């Protein structure tokens, strides 16, 4: 039966970290338990630089993006000697079992800490949606509305001056970001990494649209598939149509969590106090069919 | 076959209902059917009201709240002599089959014009979620959205004057849009009618996150179970914290619609017309477990 527990975000940060941080103290208080939060991912928790949070200190966290923590890159946590400091930490401070709120990356020193018997619940925070084992990630939803408000506005111009616009939206490994934009926005063209592209095909696509009488139109792309710059003159030498490229970039990550985000992050929050008090350890939570579930962590690593 | 369709919406209107009227328009172009756009729902159909729709119509509708063919009461549809007149017109302007989009309500009329032999497809277009046969209805996330963004405000100014805020939400019968709104906003206390509610048990509650500190609080409530100014004065004066009612009311049926339900209502309105094309016929659309699905009309009513 444990007694205190430690909470952390790992990895890039995702609108909906704060209101996931509030889930788990809220919850773990309610259950009598004590909570420790730990700055800057696994760096804070190997440099031993944590706070005693109350229901107070989590009060407004509800609708605030990014983590109040913060997060941190350490991958030297991939090491036995480093991870061996981690531990003595812990274990000084008298910390039972850890939350970890993250992508990929934060749940694999999930796993290495239940090893050396440090039981942790994993919970996806991450705004590309890449996590198995979950229908959705805490922050998609967040970036989805700044991904689509961009396109409404790029419309208004596009159409101002019967331009062709290409945007380049987040999510390097995963087209869910960008395909969901793509429908949300009402885009014409998209294109996903899980899809055979062809400029030359895209290119045609645009000639037959136009002919039609198309005036504009807004193409949605993954990053890291394309140099926008290029692909968009390349389109324009094709088609004689003006087209400009925007990168989105970092806006993406921020902004205040929509509904599903606080919800989602609320729900999961409190579920992972429910799996530390049973006694689980190396567990990944995840939304499926509207369902709380949860999966052994090597399942999702 | 199926060569031209008729579209109608019914029933208080639902931010998405534009999206979805685009989807059953594209897909039914895409296919070679022509579309018929029938104004104020069912009053529009009597009277023989309605517009030919092309791409054109449809191609800046993907963001806008309302319905652009408008909405009526005509509860005067369920007389069979009323329906006959209906009947005159679809024969005469040569219309196969019908994709209604609205309530329950709404529904009811599709079944009646299925069973004279006019196959109805029927889409879930609410802001109150109370249609059964789908997880969510169309407008749903849009009012939540709406209603969060109000309780933030609410919270801002609560917060400054240390007063209890009452906020009264929409959907009489059904307490899914308080109950997400409560979590989404963090309220510390919630009124659904699915649950029994004693006034007293509410200042009991009150009280007590007094003594433990809160200086301020929100209640969310679901409207048509209580005089909201009466329950403001009866926490005022047994609590002696200052407290005030807000009712929303009807902004919570327009503006933008947000990402999910542009998406639900894009792939509602398209699927419809698969419906359609495969030969079925007095079914209603709904999503499960994240999945389109379909129903007799008359489990659904």
């Amino acid at each position: 039966m444990i007694k205190k527990i430690g909470v952390l975000t790992s990895g890039g940060d995702a609108p909906g970290m704060n209101a996931a941080i509030r889930g788990v103290v809220r919850s773990a208080l309610t259950e009598g338990l004590e909570v420790m939060g730990i700055y800057d991912g696994y760096l804070g928790l190997y440099e031993d630089r944590m706070v005693q949070l109350d229901r107070y200190s989590v009060s407004d966290m509800i609708n605030r993006g990014g983590t109040f923590l913060g997060s941190a890159r350490f991958p030297e946590f991939r090491d036995e000697n480093i991870r061996a400091v981690a531990i003595e930490n812990l274990k000084k401070r008298g910390i039972d079992a850890l939350v970890v709120i993250g992508g990929d990356g934060s749940y694999m020193g999930a796993m290495r800490l239940t090893e050396m018997g440090f039981p942790c619940i994993g919970l996806p925070g991450t705004i590309d949606n890449d996590i198995k084992g979950t229908d959705y990630t805490i922050g998609f939803f967040t970036a989805l509305s700044t991904v689509v408000e961009a396109i409404d506005r790029l419309r208004d111009t596009s159409s101002s001056h019967q331009r062709i616009s290409v945007v380049e939206v987040m999510g390097r490994y995963c087209g869910d970001l960008t395909l969901a934009a793509a429908i949300a926005g009402g885009c014409e063209f998209v294109v996903v990494p899980e899809v055979e592209f062809s400029r030359e095909d895209l290119v045609n696509e645009i000639k037959a649209g136009i002919a039609k009488g198309k005036k504009h139109a807004i193409v949605a792309i993954t990053e890291h598939m394309c140099d926008v710059d290029e692909l968009a003159h390349f389109i324009e030498k094709e088609t004689g149509r003006e087209t400009r490229a925007t990168v989105l970039g970092h806006i993406q990550r921020g902004g205040s969590p929509v509904p599903y985000d606080r919800i989602l992050a609320s729900r999961m929050g409190a579920y992972a106090i429910d799996l530390l008090l049973a006694g689980y350890g190396g567990r990944c939570v995840g939304i499926q069919n509207e369902q709380l579930v949860h999966h052994d962590i090597i399942d999702a690593i």
